[PDB]
């Protein structure tokens, strides 16, 4: 009975994640679909985690420090099993210089039946308003896909 919404989940002030994030749920916000942001880096309630997971039907991944693995793992893995198949998910790079390998996660979801919301945006170089724009259609892409699947549904 909650708003429907995509999940935005990353960890603030790490790299260009705020910015590509930023981007990224503004393209969402086109297609009028609602956004819930939380920050990766800040404890989380594991419960609520899983009950936010569970009402998105849109799904956005930025990737954590190699450097706070063992601290973010407990709400990625959280994430990993508070997901269904039903769902679609997009992940960015953040150009911090520390992401975690992002294509190992990419194959966790995909071998999880979710479905791929943009091709993995990947951050080689210091981001541009090409990038940002490039975040930006992709957001617009989830929330049509969003869009649609709720209309597919009845």
């Amino acid at each position: 009975k909650a708003e429907t919404s995509i999940g935005v989940f990353y960890v603030s002030e790490y790299g260009y994640s705020d910015r590509l994030a930023q981007a990224i749920i503004n393209g969402i916000t086109k297609t009028g679909v609602g956004v819930d942001v939380v920050d990766l880096g800040a404890a989380v309630d594991l419960q609520e985690l899983r009950e936010l997971v569970g009402r998105c039907t849109g799904l956005v991944i930025g990737m954590s420090p190699a450097a706070s693995a063992a601290s973010i793992q407990g709400a990625l893995s959280t994430i990993l099993g508070s997901v269904n198949e039903k769902q679609a998910v997009g992940i960015f790079e953040t150009g911090g210089g520390d992401d975690e390998p992002i294509d190992p996660l990419l194959s966790k979801f995909r071998n999880l039946g979710l479905t791929t919301a943009f091709p993995a945006i990947r951050i080689k170089q210091t981001p541009t308003e090409n990038t940002y724009k490039l975040c930006e259609e992709a957001g617009t892409d989830l929330g049509q896909w969003v869009t649609r699947d709720r209309l597919e549904h009845h």
